[PDB]
């Protein structure tokens, strides 16, 4: 509660912003493509990722560019990080988060911008995309996007404003949301009505991603025993779902946040499971893989029709 008083300020803060965007004395820019926007009040998680990457598949008709920020990304500036599926930079130079949607993403194109206009610009000049996904688009209210979509787990609707909660900006402004997404309804189901189009989403265990970030089966593992491992703390997380996932497990490793792999050894003919993330890093190396999920949204039907108005 030593957090309150800067809770109680930073509210103040946003409620300004927001309503200078809300009453039109702040500058909103339009891209000549459709852009459809996806994020969260609270930070994004492995939620957004998902929910991203489900949404790019959708239009896989289409060519598409994702609009990424660039979060502890070497200063500024924009990036292209892939194009159409092809890798342009390490992950060093551009991230974790885009480099991974680019690696899942093979025909998609990845662009870091802190700007996302500037970031929409350069692409259309290089990559001619026929709409734009902004990843973590939510509060960047100087964007115009033509479908605001604002993924919400159960623990945002009691949660409070940073720093006192997660909550980047305050319950009210779901109201500019265009579609819900409930998110990790396989682990914490709620229902919330607002009126709005909404969709429950799900994720379900689907096959392995190898060291190329391509689908494998884990079939592989039938008869196998595995060694595990993950930096960011979120073994816990991971320790979970293996155990969920009722994995055999010969034995169990655990590394800083940030681990970068620079020093690996790994044993030749032996099995590794690690997240994503970390998976980034291991690339070369076979025999090490990450656990690939697959998003099912009820009503898709009606998602895609509201995505698809987009384009008139
Ligand atoms: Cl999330």
């Amino acid at each position: 509660s030593s957090l309150l008083p800067f809770s109680y300020l930073y509210e103040k803060i946003i409620n300004f912003r927001n309503t200078l965007y809300d009453k039109g004395f702040l500058k909103i820019k339009k891209l000549p493509v459709p852009v459809i926007s996806v994020g969260n009040l609270s930070v994004g998680g492995s939620g957004k990722t998902s929910f991203v990457m489900y949404l790019a598949d959708l239009l896989k008709d289409k060519r598409v560019c994702i609009l990424s920020r660039g979060y502890k990304r070497k200063s500024k500036g924009t990036l292209i990080v892939s194009e159409y599926g092809n890798l342009k930079v390490s992950w060093e130079e551009a991230g974790d988060e885009p480099y991974l949607m680019a690696k899942l993403l093979p025909h998609v194109s990845v662009v870091a911008s802190e700007d996302r206009y500037k970031g929409g610009l350069l692409a259309l000049e290089k990559l001619s995309p026929e709409v734009f996904i902004l990843d973590d688009g939510f509060q960047h209210r100087k964007l115009h996007r033509d479908l605001n979509i604002l993924l919400l787990k159960k623990k945002d609707l009691k949660d409070r404003l940073l720093p006192a909660g997660n909550l980047r900006e305050p319950l009210k402004e779901i109201r500019r949301a265009d579609a819900l997404v409930l998110t990790y309804q396989e682990v914490e189901p709620f229902e919330f009505f607002t009126g709005k189009p909404t969709f429950k989403m799900f994720r379900e265990f689907c096959c392995l991603l190898n060291s190329d970030f391509e689908e494998v089966p884990f079939d592989i593992l039938k008869e196998r025993e595995v060694i595990a491992f993950s930096g960011l703390g979120d073994n816990g997380q991971f320790r979970k779902v293996l155990k969920n996932l009722g994995i055999k497990v010969k034995e169990f490793m655990s590394f800083p946040d940030h681990y970068d792999y620079s020093d690996f050894t790994p044993e030749e003919g032996e099995i590794y499971l690690t997240t994503p993330k970390d998976l980034i890093k291991l690339q070369g190396y076979e025999n090490v893989f990450a656990l690939n999920f697959k998003v099912k949204l009820e009503r898709e039907e009606k998602l895609k029709k509201l995505i698809y108005r987009i384009f008139y």
